[PDB]
């Protein structure tokens, strides 16, 4: 059951039959029919190129009209099983608006958790545009002589309603919803922002050194990354507060990397104009062991989930040592995320990492908090 | 936050510029035409219905005029919303659409090809699994150290009577992400263990024991095949049909068979605990694997062709390919090395610690003749 020949006059099918498969039409025309008494009506003419035979194995009724070869036809079998495979793997509302479409396509031509996913998005936008939303920082310190040397930006939203959704699941929403956009472009300012804070502070106690070497990390998502005029923008941001590349940090996650061509110049833009490119979440996710060889990384963070089970067991220790030594082979500095106690500090700084970050030195806390941690 | 409408409201009239949809949750409304001073009515819609959905996908203006009946409350669905939903949907599901749209204005009134490529395709390649167009070849696996072979990595094949002997990355994709998997999976993993039992017979007749003994089928097992249930009882009695040991059949799957975790995590066990080899193939390459070593029972680990092909080109990948061995090796894996087509890749490979070898130098897969002859 490849292609099939059938020469004229022959009907194909008729309506009231059952529905067993559909047909793309390769050679030829076909006619679309309904029968009423004794006359017989017209709905249309199908030529080659053109499908037929679809709507009754989607929702499995009957074949809504009759078919008729006007001339010596090739069709090419499609299978029930194949349509149903693709639309039960479907978006649940796509399929809704099949199922609408269908019936009513014949009911003329004879005569919930999808929902709650719309109404928690406009909770999320109205939250945004009502002033809920405020950025946290937690340093990021140097293990060796316990001194901050920058800081990530964090996401927060003040609302009772924000346990009821999810921790991570809120940013999930942003990310895949183009609210990213507006939400990221007001991030990355407000990060940049207080970055000019931080830094005229420094400076005014006499901290030169510190205040040049400051890296503010902000955590750039996947869909405003590979939008166009990021650059642009993010480039008349840093004007606008007056601030230079090498302080300002692009912190992605890996799975950028499966885009390719569309990502490569972008971080490679960012790269020629100084900005540095930090990967997180690394070996959890999107594999980029060979596209790590290729691509231009400044810094890479150990993940919380392999840091906490360092001293648990013994595997993920070896695994962690493991990225820490690639990491510098590659010319590439590492920061350890989620240290909690002073023991897990020790054995990642004999095991070679430089730069920390987790609750035993400091939660992220607000701006001002923040401001006063740098005075010690 | 949906909205009350009273009697006789018209939503928005015929000709309108498509700004949004809506769902009724309570009353009922009428979909009419309006021909010079008489209006025609197409049908009624109530709760739980959708409209105003035409305009926004194909960016057109409204079909038809609405008016509620009686008081009603609708749900707003944004323009953003359909477009995000119906773009990122299957390619066929997106033609079914357009189709049904054409012919529900068409007569109201009164990216296609390569997607039924797809279609068709599918079509060709189970129908030439059941006229037996499918072999497995194999490829001899080898003790770097000795040049001895020790096992074999069995491989798809299509000798299409037209097209001849065709490779499965043409076609291992569409096998792959269809429902053809698990008859054909079935297929393959019986035959690789029928032609085991062949090697291991005449490596015996011919006073070859320990060979025998240690040798290892390898097989090539999918994402969506080892994921079914009934896997390891079918592979089960398969191995208990042609009488074999469960030391010499090693399960080789890809890295992203853990995205899933839990469902995953047990069969790796239920295998590791009847005694099959489990390897991991494309390592470095898809979805992340450092978490996985800590997670999984693994007992070989490859080292990809993209890899090695360029590991005397740069000295990058060639770190990579140091750092991945030495890893194995504190995790307790071995390691295969793969696509070696040179002396002088087989001996960097050699100091840098892997044992085992697979490529061209030493031999591109054959048919089980030719292998039971190398064999000698
Ligand atoms: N248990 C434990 N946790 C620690 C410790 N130290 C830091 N953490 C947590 O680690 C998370 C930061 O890592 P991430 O991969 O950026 O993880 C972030 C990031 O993926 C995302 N996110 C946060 N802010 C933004 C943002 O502004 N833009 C985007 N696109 N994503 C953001 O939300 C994720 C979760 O954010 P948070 O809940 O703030 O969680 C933060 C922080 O509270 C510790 O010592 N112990
Ligand atoms: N150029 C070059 N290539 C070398 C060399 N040494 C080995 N190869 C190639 O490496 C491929 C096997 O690696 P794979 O990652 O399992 O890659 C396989 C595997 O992912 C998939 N595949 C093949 N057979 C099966 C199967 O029976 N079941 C499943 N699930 N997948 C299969 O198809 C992929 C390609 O298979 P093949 O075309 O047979 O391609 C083979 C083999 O021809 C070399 O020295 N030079
Ligand atoms: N109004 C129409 N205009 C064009 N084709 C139609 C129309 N109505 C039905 N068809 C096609 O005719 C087929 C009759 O069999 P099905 O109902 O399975 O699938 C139907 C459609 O593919
Ligand atoms: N023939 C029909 N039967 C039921 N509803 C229809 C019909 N034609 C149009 N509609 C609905 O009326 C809406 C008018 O605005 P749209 O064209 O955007 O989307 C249209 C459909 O939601
Ligand atoms: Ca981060
Ligand atoms: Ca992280
Ligand atoms: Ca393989
Ligand atoms: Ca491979």
């Amino acid at each position: 059951a490849q292609s099939v020949d059938i020469h004229k006059d022959q009907i194909i099918f008729s309506e009231g039959d059952a529905g067993d498969c559909a047909y793309i039409i390769e050679k030829g025309r076909v006619l679309i029919y309904l029968t009423k008494d004794k006359e017989e009506i017209p709905l249309t003419i199908l030529g080659e190129g053109e499908i037929f035979g679809e709507m009754a194995l989607i929702d499995n009724q009957n074949r809504s009209a009759s078919v008729r070869a006007l001339e010596d036809v090739r069709l090419a079998i499609v299978t029930k099983q194949q349509v149903l495979e693709r639309v039960s793997t479907a978006d649940k509302v796509v399929q809704l608006l099949m199922r609408v479409l269908l019936k009513r396509l014949r009911r003329k031509n004879i005569g919930q958790s999808a929902l709650d996913q719309i109404k928690l998005e406009n909770q999320i936008f109205q939250a945004f545009q009502n002033k809920e939303f405020e950025l946290f920082y937690q340093p990021i310190v140097n293990l060796k002589n316990k001194t901050i040397t920058g800081c990530e930006a964090l996401l927060r939203w003040n609302s009772p309603q924000h346990g009821l959704v999810s921790p991570n699941l809120f940013i999930d929403i942003i990310e895949n919803s183009s609210m990213v956009i507006p939400i990221g472009h007001w991030i990355i300012n407000q990060a940049l922002k207080d970055l000019r804070t931080i830094q005229d502070q420094l400076r005014l106690n006499k901290k030169e050194r510190m205040a040049d070497d400051f890296m503010m990390s902000i955590n750039i998502s996947g869909r405003q990354f590979t939008h166009s005029d990021f650059v642009n923008n993010l480039e008349d941001l840093r004007e606008k507060h007056d601030l230079h590349t090498q302080n300002i940090k692009l912190e992605m996650t890996e799975r950028i990397m499966m885009d390719g061509a569309i990502a490569i110049d972008a971080l490679n833009q960012c790269r020629s104009l100084g900005y540095a490119i930090s990967i997180d979440d690394f070996g959890t996710g999107f594999s980029g062991l060979q596209y790590l060889t290729q691509m231009p990384i400044s810094f890479l963070k150990i993940d919380r989930s392999f840091v906490m089970k360092i001293l648990s067991d013994p595997k993920s220790k070896a695994v962690v040592s493991s990225i820490i030594h690639l990491a510098h082979a590659m010319d590439i500095e590492v920061i350890a995320e989620g240290i909690e106690h002073h023991e897990e500090a020790l054995v990642l700084e004999t095991l070679g990492a430089r730069f920390g970050q987790g609750y035993l030195f400091s939660k992220p806390v607000d701006l001002g908090r923040f401001l006063k941690l740098i005075k010690l």
